[PDB]
């Protein structure tokens, strides 16, 4: 039996669901570790990699990208979870290599090739401490082609007054999710600061792992692919809207949970930031 994940009702995905609105023929690139295309629960459309050492992008050896991928469209069946955007098209861009890490160049080509390829949601649920000009100028260049870019804004807790989101959620250009718990407490972990933008659940995150199982891990990068599924939702609920009012939509019509600094304008309403 298909169990549906907290995460995706407290986000309100499942009215747009009965509304008929699942992401269909929404492209969303899951930039990350890869993705196991063999999973009985998922659809990988496509793909390609850059990490040097590990050319097949459907395989994937750190579990992160299968994982990231399950939130965002896990199918709709009589098995495993349930994505935000079920019916969503899923492409595995393989930049991290089975430790889950890997080179601002491979995750440059990763952005590239989802511009190249036409891409309507990039899902970006990594980063760094140190920014990079290439990320930024790329980043923004997706951003100008019309691509929603949603960018995990870290796991370095807080330091005081300071930021400490992470690139490329540090860009005004990309969406930086962080991350609540069922209770949409902000998690201990998730990063803060101006550049935070919405929040998105976080904590103990059930979806899809290599070999055909299933998983909870805690992180902002659970919490961004909540945000990629929804713009894809809104996407094929409304199929012209640019990708600012996309982004402008999940913003505004979030649900306040407090001080912007932690929480930016609060958790994602799907419900509501699609209202026609
Ligand atoms: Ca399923
Ligand atoms: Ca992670």
């Amino acid at each position: 039996a298909q169990s549906v994940p907290y995460g995706i009702s407290q986000i309100k995905a499942p009215a747009l669901h009965s509304q008929g609105y699942t992401g269909s023929n929404v492209k969303v690139a899951v930039i990350d570790s890869g993705i196991d295309s063999s999973h009985p629960d998922l659809n990988v459309r496509g793909g390609a990699s850059f990490v040097p050492s590990e050319t097949n992008p459907y395989q994937d050896g750190s579990s992160h990208g299968t994982h990231v991928a399950g939130t965002i469209a896990a199918l709709n069946n009589s098995i495993g979870v349930l994505g935000v955007a079920p019916s969503a098209s899923l492409y595995a861009v393989k930049v991290l290599d089975s430790t889950g890490s890997g080179q601002y160049s491979w995750i440059i080509n990763g952005i590239e090739w989802a511009i190249s390829n036409n891409m309507d949601v990039i899902n970006m649920s990594l980063g760094g401490p140190s920014g990079s000009t290439a990320l930024k100028t790329v980043v923004d260049k997706a951003v100008s082609s019309g691509i929603v870019v949603a960018a995990a804004a870290g796991n370095e807790g807080s330091s005081g007054s300071s930021s400490t989101v992470g690139y490329p959620a540090k860009y005004p250009s990309t969406i930086a999710v962080g991350a609540v718990n069922s209770s949409n407490q902000r998690a201990s972990f998730s990063s803060a600061g101006s550049e935070l933008d919405v929040m998105a659940p976080g904590v103990s995150i059930q979806s899809t792992l290599p070999g055909g199982t299933y998983g909870a891990y805690n992180g902002t990068c659970m919490a961004t692919p909540h945000v990629a599924g929804a713009a894809a939702l809104i996407l094929s609920k409304h199929p012209t809207w640019t990708n600012a009012q996309v982004r402008d939509r999940l913003e505004s019509t979030a649900t306040y949970l407090g001080n912007s600094f932690y929480y930016g304008k609060g958790l994602i309403n799907v419900q509501a930031a699609a209202q026609s």
